[PDB]
């Protein structure tokens, strides 16, 4: 049915290759998933991941085109073949390279983010990983974003670690204010933190706020933004931090004009719009796509909701291993009836 290509990714989620539907000649990307179903944590994470992409139908955002069905006996099904949207490369080899990146590159770049962002806010799913290699580009300029492993809902499972420990939440350079100091206010303004990471990034094609850890991560977004206001600093989870924030002089935020000398201005308005250490203070995904910056792509009349949102509710659930197979594998046969 389909005629392998090249291999090209590895590991963590499994083999990645690219490959050509043997009647149509169309190429996509094959992800392989080695024993899918031998590890609980692994298992409830491709079943999310499923659940994700096969709700989502948007042109920012990876799609599964196909899920190959077992041709084995049941007992015998140990690893998941996931046929992708192929896309040559990614935000972040384009980022770190000697390709062009103009302005207008990050313009319709960001554009296209936020698009995707805008469909999936309105789901009412936070990606909660965003950063430049998790978003991939293919042959023809589309934006794709991908890697769900990460997300979930507005309100989440106690029975997670990731609940009261919120630092270790996605990847330390991109990783909100609120994830870092547990502020107790966990919504899709988590993302656009990170949008503004990447915006940033894109500018001067160098990571903004690269921290060596923790406290480190801290300084080097304080060096910018200034201290947090008292009204955050009260609302610091652990008293450590809290007492480490208070004991440094307060500093005023710099001007984005200073950090990015020269950079396009309605850029650095935008920019300034998203990275603001309160969550309700930051502009959101359907508010910035009405931003001047974006007056070249916007088009409220192409830019969808997503309805109706997704529940985390399977996620919260005690299944064994086998009971989380079995679940997947509905999700394989419930791809195909939807089809045919
Ligand atoms: C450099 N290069 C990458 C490819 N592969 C693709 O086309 C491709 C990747 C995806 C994903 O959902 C995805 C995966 Cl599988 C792993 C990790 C991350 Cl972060 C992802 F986003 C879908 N298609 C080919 N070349």
């Amino acid at each position: 049915e389909y005629e392998i290509i090249e291999t090209i990714g590895n590991g963590a989620y499994g083999v990645v290759s690219s490959a050509r539907r043997r009647l149509t000649g169309q190429q996509v990307a094959i992800k392989k998933i080695p024993n899918a179903f031998d590890v609980v944590t692994n298992a409830k994470r491709t079943l999310r991941e499923l659940k994700i992409l096969k709700h989502f139908k948007h042109d920012n955002i990876i799609a599964i085109k196909d899920i190959l069905r077992p041709t084995v006996p049941y007992g015998e099904f140990k690893s998941v073949y996931v046929v992708l949207d192929l896309m040559e490369s990614d935000l972040h080899q384009i980022i770190h390279s000697s390709q062009p990146l103009t302005l207008e590159h990050v313009r319709y770049f960001l554009y296209q983010l936020l698009r995707g962002l805008k469909y999936m806010h309105s789901a009412q799913v936070i990606h909660r990983d965003l950063k430049p290699s998790n978003l991939l580009v293919n042959e023809n300029c589309e934006l794709k974003i991908g890697d769900f492993g990460m997300a979930r809902g507005l309100c989440t499972s106690p029975a997670e670690h990731q609940y009261f420990m919120t630092e270790y939440v996605a990847t330390r350079w991109y990783r909100a204010p609120e994830l870092m100091l547990s502020l107790h206010e966990y919504t899709q303004a988590i993302d656009l933190w990170s949008v503004g990471c990447i915006f940033g990034e894109m500018l001067a094609r160098r990571q903004l706020f690269p921290g060596k850890n923790y406290v480190h991560q801290l300084q080097l977004i304080m060096m910018v933004l200034g201290t947090p206001s008292p009204a955050v600093i009260q609302a610091v989870g652990a008293e450590r931090v809290r007492a480490y924030i208070q004991s440094l002089p307060p500093r005023q935020p710099v001007p984005w004009e200073t950090v990015y000398p020269g950079a396009d201005r309605q850029a650095l308005s935008l920019l300034g719009r998203m990275l603001r250490f309160e969550p309700s203070a930051r502009i959101s995904a359907a508010a910035a796509l009405r931003h001047p910056f974006l007056a070249k792509y916007h088009d409220p009349d192409d830019e969808p909701d997503c309805a109706p949102p997704f529940d985390f509710a399977f996620d919260r659930e005690a299944l064994t291993r086998e009971r989380i197979k079995e679940a997947i594998v509905a999700e394989i046969e419930d791809f195909h009836a939807r089809r045919e």
